């Protein structure tokens, strides 16, 4: 990496002291390798910066993937509960009905119950009669 | 701006051919706007990268930010749903039990009329005998 | 670094004594040295209020992170919470059911029991007379 | 804010043309001013992101307090559910000694009813012995 000879040619280099050729090389190669070295840096710089962008991207589009998902979840469990409580209403409702029903079911078997007693006592008097009035005629004939 | 002038004294200077100072102080201007136009487009790409970058942060935390709006309803939903999942278990188990009752009241009602008629049918037959019978009582032979 | 040239023509310049000119751009020198002092250490601050700022939002960001966290934690215990509520108000009143039945169950034991003295009375009766009647019957041998 | 007093000698600024002065001073008033504009356009940015770190600092004082709360609400919840197992444990317990009792009152008044039954043989047997005694002590007395 000898830069004079790119600025200047051999018949030019030979009417300079050593020195002074010196002089010049030193800064020369100084000043190209912080050329270099910048370039180094920033080329490193950007594809640095890219990749830490590309990965926030990711972890950007990852939580909007959750977002989406956990808004159509949300949706959902309301579709569901909406449903559910008119279930509720209606077996809540039904079961009224039912109670209603049992209760008077409760009212009808009791009056039934009650008629029966009077009828079987009724029927245990005709019988009392009947085996009476057999009785009386066997005691004629 | 000649550097060249800093790069060697004043004597050693002279005593270069007019036509390789020139050749030199050229390269070293190159040079040195070369580096500045490195460490001026970097400084361009750099304040632009982070503008951006500060951008997609505040898309994200804005993104978790509404996944926490979100996630905090649907955890409502579901308590809510638990709820009323065991609320509707219950009434159903209790129409179950309701509508088993009814169908035995029912069955037992239609038996106490089947039992009412019989006695009903009995006590009409009693009650001819015994018409009968007393009439007979008073037969002659 | 001679800006006097700047604000004083040629003449105006050339009379002003050397004394007076030396202390002239010392100061101007001074002041510029203020100047680029100013800047420098504005730059340094910038970049150092920047970075605590930077610090404090990842802090920030990482106590969101934390919070998600805990307050799934805490949902999921609510959730299981819930239904270990109502497994023990199911069984609160499924006891409460057994022990009236249980109750019950008591009384007709008891019942049966005093169903069981009697007829145990009856039967002892019976064994007394029909030894009674058996003797008089024998003594009519 | 004559600059020019502090920098030169009354003996230097009387041999002084008052042009000059005026020049001079001049000069020195607009450097001065910038140094002043830029101590102030510091101490402008300087309080603007110290206030911006103030409110940060607030959002990220808040968020840990959120946490710990959240933190806690976690530990008093898996207590309760600690709690509560206890208490379903003891009533699971408390349900299988009722169903085994339940089922001990069954068997008893299986054991009762089938001695009743044999109890109502006896008398039965007792009974027409007794009726068959007392017909033939009727006819013989």
């Amino acid at each position: 990496a000898a830069v004079l000879q790119q600025v200047l040619e051999r018949t030019e280099l030979n009417k300079l002291p050593k020195s002074v050729q010196n002089k010049l090389e030193k800064f020369l190669a100084d000043q190209q390798s912080e050329i270099d070295g910048l370039k180094g840096r920033h080329e490193k710089f950007k594809v640095e910066s890219e990749q830490q962008y590309f990965e926030i991207e990711k972890r950007l589009s990852h939580s909007q993937e959750r977002l989406v998902n956990e808004t159509r979840e949300c949706q959902s469990l309301r579709l569901e509960l909406e449903k559910l409580n008119n279930q509720l209403k209606a077996l809540t409702e039904k079961n009224k009905e039912l109670e209603i029903a049992q209760d008077r079911n409760i009212a009808i078997q009791s009056q039934m119950t009650r008629t029966k007693e009077e009828l079987e006592a009724e029927k245990r008097d005709l019988i009392r009669t009947n085996e009476r009035l057999s009785q009386e005629l066997e005691y004629l004939t």
